[PDB]
């Protein structure tokens, strides 16, 4: 395949990360069991066709790793990726899986280090489905005021094809989320390629006004 092979020692890595999370990152959740989680993660894809992944294969995992973050604390970053606030990667599941690569193989009781199909090889691969589902859940459990950081140095800070624009924004619950604030970051070093007054951000605004959800956009250098 074209995608990265599984991360070596994948099992050990997620086991470690998980504990470090429930005893230090958010002691708030020391009640959870890491070995149980690791088993579910692995059971979800091991020895399976790497292009047959379904959201359902992660039910067990999403159940054992569920966690609702404080309202007003939910934050989104769209392609700007490069305190006491939760972004998808700061949650339990996003935390341990972050930056890792994984996929099984029919007939194999282990991970495939050689290669894994990426989204362009097949959309239904285990890494994409995972992240796609995590994002969906993260957006559905958002309450109060949500935020999203966009890059003012690119032509279209708000992309309708990104995870945020095609998945997350639409999964926000109007009944739980009343306002969405967008921050367009600008480098004092260059002029804005896109601003709050652009058509890209207007596309986001229309999405939100359709659901009567309040929207605001501000520009920051920092």
């Amino acid at each position: 395949w074209n995608g990265k092979g599984s991360t070596v020692d994948f099992q050990e890595i997620i086991l470690r990360r998980c504990y470090t999370y429930i005893r230090v990152v958010q002691p708030e959740l020391g009640d959870r069991d890491c070995q149980k989680i690791k088993k579910a993660f692995t059971d979800a894809f091991i020895s399976k066709d790497p292009c047959s992944a379904r959201e359902e294969d992660y039910d067990l995992l999403m159940k054992l790793g569920h966690q609702t973050v404080p309202c007003d604390k939910t934050v989104f970053w769209s392609k700007t990726k490069e305190k006491g606030l939760f972004t998808l990667e700061n949650t339990l599941l996003g935390y341990i899986a972050d930056d890792l690569s994984w996929c099984g193989k029919v007939g194999s009781s282990e991970i495939n280090l050689e290669s894994c199909p990426d989204r362009r090889n097949c959309n239904s691969n285990f890494v994409s489905v995972f992240w796609n589902l995590l994002s969906k859940r993260f957006a559905e459990n958002a309450c109060g005021m949500v935020q999203v950081f966009l890059n003012g140095s690119i032509s279209n800070a708000f992309d309708k094809t990104s995870t945020f624009g095609r998945v997350e924004v639409h999964s926000l619950q109007p009944s739980k989320v009343h306002t969405l604030k967008a921050w367009v970051i600008h480098d004092s070093g260059k002029t804005p390629r896109d601003t709050c007054s652009g058509s890209s951000i207007n596309e986001l605004q229309l999405i939100l006004r359709g659901k009567n959800i309040k929207f605001t956009c501000q520009e920051n250098y920092r």
